[PDB]
């Protein structure tokens, strides 16, 4: 069934794992059958939705099979014993540890106690419980309008700053957005319609400006000289970053440079001596400013050197606010591998 959807991305998997998450999908099936969620559709639609929230990060094959497996306790006609026969002790003890701590569509306090009580037993449960949340977010329309702001407060509270922690950016960005849009709709309706494009249109120029910088940087000659290696990553701001800053700061829509932001992490080649390698350091980054400014052109009083005046949290690198691909203000941030994090 909905078995043929999951299967491609398995693909990361070794067939014997695979076959692990097919007996797991098909024990789920088994298991979830009847059921139906607070919508019309079947059960099993939620439990494989999370198993591919996982799979898309490469997690785990017990993991995965976990995935489809963390509600087949709650109130359901399976021992633990049995996951464990079938599946191992790894499914099983994930398994228990998502179903024990509050489950999914259910004080609050006593469910986010929980949570760090399980904490103990493997970070593993929790990434489950954040694939979970991520899926019921995504599918919060069924869900009176009180419990939908429970759920959006906790989540911005405890699950995306657990998935910012687990360096997981992608489901932390989109969990506080879906968050955003249930907690403080008239904000995020407000702002959504300003943005004239969406995500999808975001991503697009993002990479556009990425293949543009990556193509500058690995054409200049002298830069290549000096240089080991370069990356150019990239990230369109989301509207819960665009709305916090706002307010925080004071700045209109206008007035956000972020909006379009790209970095440039650099390792250079070795040096003979320590002092002639903090210095490679730095010709560096000012290097790809110039060539950055020679590629976009840059916005009046927008260069921002941290390298030479480290903010008090240590933070070097060079920014500068330019006039990128569709005449749109996009940030650069240039720094070495060293001066990152
Ligand atoms: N990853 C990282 N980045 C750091 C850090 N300190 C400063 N920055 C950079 O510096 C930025 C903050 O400083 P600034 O860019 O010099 O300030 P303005 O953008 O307001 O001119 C940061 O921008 P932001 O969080 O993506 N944007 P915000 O929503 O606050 O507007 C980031 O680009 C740091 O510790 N880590
Ligand atoms: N110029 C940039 N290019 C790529 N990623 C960035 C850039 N600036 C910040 N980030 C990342 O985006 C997150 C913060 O972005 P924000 O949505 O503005 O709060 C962090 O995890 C940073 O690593
Ligand atoms: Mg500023
Ligand atoms: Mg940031
Ligand atoms: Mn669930």
């Amino acid at each position: 069934g909905l078995w043929n959807r999951l299967e491609p991305a398995l693909a990361y998997l070794a067939p014997e794992e695979r076959a692990k998450v097919r007996e797991a999908y098909r024990f789920a099936e088994e298991a979830h059958r009847g059921q139906l969620r607070r919508s019309g559709e079947p059960y099993i639609t939620h439990p494989v939705a999370v198993a591919e929230i996982l799979a898309g990060l490469q997690m785990d094959a017990d993991t995965v099979a976990a995935g489809l497996l963390h509600d087949t306790l709650e109130d359901c006609g399976v021992a633990p014993e049995e996951l464990e026969r079938r599946f191992g002790p790894t499914v099983r003890r994930i398994v228990e540890g998502e179903t024990k701590v509050s489950k999914l569509y259910k004080r609050r306090a006593e469910d986010l106690r929980q949570m760090f009580i399980a904490m103990a037993e493997d970070v593993r449960i929790i990434i489950v419980k954040l694939a979970d949340r991520l899926h019921n977010l995504r599918t919060l329309e069924h869900m009176p309008p009180e419990k939908q702001k429970r759920i959006a407060q906790e989540t911005l509270e405890i699950y995306a700053p657990l998935a910012h922690r687990l360096g997981m950016g992608q489901l932390k960005w989109e969990l506080e957005d879906l968050s955003f849009r249930y907690l403080h709709p008239e904000a995020f309706a407000s702002l959504s319609a300003r943005i004239q494009a969406t995500q999808e249109a975001r991503e697009r120029l993002i990479q556009k400006a990425i293949h543009l910088l990556q193509e500058t940087l690995a054409r200049d000659e002298l830069l290549q000289s000096q240089l080991q290696g370069f990356e150019v990553t990239g990230r369109p701001k989301h509207l819960y970053s665009i709305w916090k800053k706002m307010e925080r700061e004071g700045k209109t829509l206008e007035q956000i440079y972020d909006l379009l932001a790209v970095r440039v992490i650099l390792d250079p080649k070795p040096a003979p001596t320590r002092e002639s390698q903090a210095l490679r350091e730095k010709q560096v980054c000012y290097h790809v400013l110039g060539l950055v400014h020679a590629l976009w052109q840059p916005i009046p009083g927008r260069v921002k050197d941290y390298i030479a005046v480290p903010k008090p949290n240590g933070y070097q690198s060079l920014h500068t606010t330019v006039i990128a691909l569709e005449g749109l203000p996009l940030e650069v941030q240039i720094r070495t591998r060293e001066m990152h994090r």
